[PDB]
């Protein structure tokens, strides 16, 4: 009984060793045990690559037979199948943390695991191991992505002067920080209006990235996350950086634009709502895509749209020391908010240093 | 005997903390006496006017005070230091000196053949009268400029609607701030605004700052209202309440005003009162600590004068748009390099609000 959690706590943090480039598929560790003894470990990497329990069982060998497999998630039952390349290896008993986030298949994989006469049990360090993959989870039960919503502001909220000036409100700690959060981030969004305000990469820079971090992500593995631009009126042109950088591009346009870009931008249509982008339909349509988690860097009218269509799954917001004023930018436009019942209202989860400033984390209450 | 110094001093800041509601214009200082590993004497400053904590703790002690040690958080002083020697004490630990004075107590007890030491929790004891430490040296007043606002700094909408953007539990913790504070501070734009009473509410305040405050006992902050212009009539509640009043005015205003009612005159700077010829003003009448209760130009005023010592933020979970009021005007300011500048120093929940405290430096 305590022997599982032991086991089964390095499986989780053998799972998140691949949390940068598992996208679209969920983050696995797989750790197999005879004679309390370790002697297969393995965790998913990436999409086409071998799974947790095939790279564990390949560690263990013949000593695989009638041993102890420790699973965050149950093992696929559908091709070859994780299952049955667990019994062909002999092991006797499979601890699995939760079942698939699929109705379809949940309780599949167990199941026909059970029927040839393996121990089976699940459950154990469930919510440890829904944390793990909270955009994989969300999207196979709703198919919607998990949305994360960053803002950095001063103590007062602001987010750029009056000039204009944005740049080093925050600490370079918090930004690097973000960095990690968009390499773990399946995909990044931003809209229009902060193309042609800023004219940003919105990359994942790997020089940017903490020791730790650079430790269990190889350079070479570099995955550049889609960038997502909202664009209704085609606003932005071919010569912007945004489209100008490694990696992918989705362009969620209304109409199809008649210009010639560069191979890696595409375009996705969404139907309009009133006179702009239809957000909601948006999310939905990139679910269809086996989109799992979303990043967003937004201006304040981004910021406002999406919370007031009730899309944002979690707030991370950067506070830093320092006091603008009243004629500095605000952190979010929401038009229509007159009266203080129609606020939104949040609850604070996770209250974080990171060097001179705070990060606070909230959930849509 | 290293850490068994502490254990002891830590007892002595524990019982200093005890008074802190009602020691102004003193500071809080606690006092106990060892003997033979025995704590014989315990004693912390309440009141002005009232002994002080080596009196306290030396009349429990007795006889049993010969030849003993003594915790102090302050250097000792009718005179500590001779009240100390009347009866009887072999060693003296100090957490600090005086921050004026300083060095003559211990020296006063050194001559008289005693084990004198100083160092122990210094930084315990700084914070326990940052308001009285700070005033004596500088003869300035420590000031705390508290904020209430959203998620996005915002603390009214544009209709003016301000209610209950933080929580009860914000509204107690701000009455327990205010407990603490010499004087609580103000501009005339709020009191014509919202006229307030800007009082502590007994009723207001948690259990345990209740248990450690009698009701009987309560000590009203000074209340200080910032009226160049004189606006503020004799109808408004600030004046209306139990406790002294004090009106930072540029000229005397020629009013009949309640007794609890008195002026201070400011010199005028350019055309504004000086603010901080208003603070040395304040700390020359003994003033250690300030609460202040400040709209967005007060605010930006004492910012852009480098008055305020202490940010107490208390953030609510909730945003209220960008035609919601702000926080502090800060007219003049257009680079991030003359943005006020501070650090976090305690981030705490309070209910499903948070409070930063923050420090200029
Ligand atoms: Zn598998
Ligand atoms: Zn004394």
């Amino acid at each position: 009984h305590m022997q599982d959690e032991m086991y089964m706590a390095r499986a989780l943090k053998l799972a998140a060793r691949g949390r940068f480039t598992t996208h679209p598929n969920p983050n696995v560790g797989c750790v197999i045990v005879k004679d309390g003894e370790i002697v297969g470990e393995g965790f998913h990497y990436r999409a086409g690559e071998p799974h947790a329990e095939v790279h564990a069982l390949r560690m263990a060998g013949d000593k695989a037979k009638g041993a102890t497999a420790y699973v965050t998630l149950e093992p696929c039952s559908h091709h070859p199948p994780c299952c049955d390349a667990l019994i062909a290896a002999g092991v006797a008993r499979v601890v699995a943390a939760m079942q698939d986030p699929n109705p379809q298949v949940a309780g599949r994989g167990l199941y026909r695991l059970q029927q040839a006469g393996i121990d089976v049990s699940h459950g154990l360090m469930m919510n440890e191991a829904e944390a793990l993959n909270k955009g994989f989870l969300k999207r196979m039960r709703t198919g919607f992505p998990w949305i994360q919503l960053k803002m950095g502001a001063s103590l007062d909220g602001r987010t750029a002067m009056a000039s204009g000036e944005s740049q080093w409100i925050t600490s370079p700690q918090a930004r690097r920080d973000v960095q990690r959060l968009r390499a773990q981030s399946h995909a990044i969004l931003t809209s229009s209006a902060t193309v042609l305000a800023d004219d940003p990469a919105l990359t994942v820079r790997w020089q940017e990235l903490s020791a730790d971090t650079q430790a269990l992500y190889p350079q070479e593995n570099l995955r550049q996350p889609l960038r997502i631009v909202i664009d209704s009126q085609n606003r932005v042109t071919p010569e912007h950086r945004i489209i100008q950088q490694q990696g992918e591009t989705l362009f969620a346009r209304t109409h199809a634009d008649e210009r010639a870009w560069p191979d890696n931008v595409r375009t996705l249509l969404v139907p309009e709502h009133n006179g702009h982008l239809d957000l909601v339909l948006l999310m939905m349509q990139l679910g269809k895509q086996q989109v799992n988690s979303i990043w967003v860097e937004a201006g304040p009218t981004l910021a406002g749209a999406l919370l007031q269509a009730g899309l944002v799954d979690e707030l991370i917001v950067y506070i830093a020391p320092k006091l603008l004023g009243s004629d500095a930018r605000g952190l979010c436009a929401l038009p229509g908010l007159e009266k203080l019942s129609q606020a939104p209202h949040f609850k604070f989860n996770e209250i974080r240093q990171v060097g001179p400033d705070v990060c606070l984390h909230l959930t849509t209450a």
